[PDB]
């Protein structure tokens, strides 16, 4: 269990470091930084890589609501459940913690204001979308997160491709919906950040627990369900 | 027969919603857009992901010109086709829905006005191409992406690697024809947006249902014969 | 043989068709383009595509240094070695032609001048560098890509990989290159652009004929010799 | 075991003269500049691409800290290690020799004044973070990237994938840091480029000596304990 732990927290910490790091550190840099796109790649990035390296040890999640989702789906143990989430949630704590003190080491460095990469909607959506925006592209996005994990990771789908599958279809995602909300389908990663901005991010946390949890359930039902 | 057709549904939702949904939400974005290139990205994307999670049931077409050009290279029953193409265009039309109510949680959003992502060509070609232009154009990038598709799907091809060789595809086409026709190759794709758009968009609309069609029956016909 | 120069023709169109075509219609879009970075991944994503679809046919070369070079390596037969070449150049010049036609699609468009794609080096480079340094890097990046494409194909090397292998490879060392000399390493596609420029682009052709094949023979004994 | 040297060797070289040669040629030039992101490819695939080459030959480390760190994961023989890195800094330095030959050839170029892709921290770090930042972000991704590898490789691991996990992996690591140490993770390619600084380069060059090894070792350290 405990190595089942490990490969959940380590899993994360990567995923919201290298995520939330890229997005922090190089995704606007003066002239040459990474923008939208890049960050989008670096995330995916992070659960492509981790996937390979740990995922054979508990199951890639690295995400609550792929732990919630891939229950829902019949293909995870209830039990599990709570240990996976928690450490994903202290993993990606301990990498915000990091992140937050790395990027201070730069004049004119705010956690707030920056928004530390935290996710929001409306007023605190990077483009400005509606709550409402938020809550379609986010649960459409989720769901259809699980549903292709559910599908790489079926019996039948090319073995040792997975990885690749979700990985990638997480770059997807971001360069979907990162003028939304910035992306989360992850309370994981969206909690990690709020943390250290402490207003806002903060209020709106409770949004990118419900909304990514119930949409990686349908996500997982719709799987289970019609295939 | 339903789970073929629910996955060719649910793959080409999600054809339109990341590859149309990136260019309508992201593409533009400030300074931190992502580009044609962020588009071609994540177009090829949604093919890639969807082609590994539920290509081993449906077979992983999400476009009616790649099931139709498979009938015709000889692959894919002639006795599904049209259920696979109703299946997709209905897909990519609900993806349309939820992109076009997404889109307008940000002020100041006009699907007719921004082309909702739509195919034209020539005072609607974003580089303002000719038909003539236009119509080689997709021709050649239809006939190839058949062609990789027949190739790649071929007893004697890497097997498994098939849906990254596919989604891939999609994006080097994409990265070669955005700026003459937006890149269409996809009668379904075509479709969903234009509906949004009403304008122009349906005004040549056939344009990318008949021309991407063609091609890729030449390209299935051109591995059929010669290999 | 048919068959294989059939597939050496396809492949090697879809290469100057997917790079020098995405060099010329996007690379430098008005505010979207897919800059040299965008050509680099097309570039190679050609290559990547092409060897799963036909490479199970022959060899997946689509580059006259390429074939030189496996035979200098001693993979392939020097008997078929000119035949391929002829395809090769053929199906280049076949693509540059449909290219050249939907270039002038656009007003505004000039093969001279512009450049058309073709490779060069000082007062021909695309960053100015000179003959020497284009020397050099041309050399460097033959060598390797050939070393690259003998070890990635060795009977002990990840099976069903190659493909990725050899083709991400060609991007890496557009990467490099481009600012040089728009990165040639492939003596077939410098030929079908230099055509349709018929200025310096022919001039300067013969170096990025011996060039790219000697630097392709390097690697070939290089991996041949030490691995 | 001269071909693994000889692997290690040609390995590296493709690595320093890959991704410095993308660094110090392409990231910057004018409008279509590769910029952090490209680098950040670049580099990554310079390793995906030669991992798949040579990786067969020598296990396909490139980097010191790599090559010391498996060996604290149980994974490598310290006998070797001593060999390897010999081979792997005189590798680097060729590439440099060569890269720094080419970049002469473009009319006004200082390796001195403009770094030459060095790693640095403090006043020479890109985006001026402190050393603090820069000790934390280079610990971390080496610990990580070292812990990537060794899970990709762990027997249980999805086998053939490696290559494509760890090059990834490196591309990730440098689009998280690149804006802060510019990102060294290897002892090699930082002391490569130093050389031809021949200033502060070499006045910070024992910090990404330190460090990255520091890093490597606790990262298999890492997976040999809690796997
Ligand atoms: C099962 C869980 O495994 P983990 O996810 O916890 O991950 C491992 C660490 O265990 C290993 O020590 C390092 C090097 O990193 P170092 O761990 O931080 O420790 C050495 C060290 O001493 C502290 O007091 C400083 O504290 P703060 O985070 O409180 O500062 C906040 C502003 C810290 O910055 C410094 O790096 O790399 C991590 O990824
Ligand atoms: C032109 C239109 C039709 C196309 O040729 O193909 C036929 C498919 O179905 C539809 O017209 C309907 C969408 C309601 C199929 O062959
Ligand atoms: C060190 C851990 C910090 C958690 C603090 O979180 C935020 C700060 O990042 C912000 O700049 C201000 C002022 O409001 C605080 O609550
Ligand atoms: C910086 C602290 C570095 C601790 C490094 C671990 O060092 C130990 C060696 O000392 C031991 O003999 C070998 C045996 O295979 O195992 C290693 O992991
Ligand atoms: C293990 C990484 C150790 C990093 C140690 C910091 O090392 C630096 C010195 O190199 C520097 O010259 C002095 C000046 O007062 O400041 C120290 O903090």
């Amino acid at each position: 269990m405990f190595r089942k732990l490990a490969a959940e927290c380590f899993g994360t910490f990567w995923l919201v470091f290298g995520g939330c790091g890229s997005a922090v550190l190089a995704a606007g840099f003066p002239e040459l930084g990474i923008g939208f796109a890049g960050v989008a790649l670096a995330f995916g990035l992070t659960v492509l890589t981790m996937a390979f390296a740990v995922g054979h040890i508990s199951g890639g999640h690295f995400n609550p609501a792929v732990t919630i989702g891939l229950w829902a789906g019949g293909r995870f143990p209830a039990k599990e459940v709570v240990g996976y989430v928690i450490a994903q949630v202290v993993g990606g704590i301990v990498a915000a913690a990091l992140l937050y003190l790395i990027a201070s080491g730069k004049t004119g460095f705010d956690a707030a204001a920056s928004g530390f990469a935290s996710n929001g909607y409306g007023e605190h959506s990077p483009g400005g979308y509606s709550m409402l925006s938020a809550l379609v592209v986010e649960l459409v996005l989720s769901a259809g997160f699980l549903l292709v994990i559910h599908g790489a990771t079926d019996k039948f789908a090319p073995a040792g491709f997975a990885p690749i599958a979700i990985g990638l279809a997480l770059t997807l995602i971001h360069l979907i919906s990162i003028p939304v909300t910035n992306t989360s389908v992850n309370p994981a990663r969206s909690t990690a950040v709020a943390i250290f901005q402490g207003g806002w991010a903060l209020e709106q946390l409770w949004f990118f627990w419900v909304v990514p949890i119930v949409g990686g359930i349908i996500g997982g039902l719709i799987y289970r369900t019609l295939l």
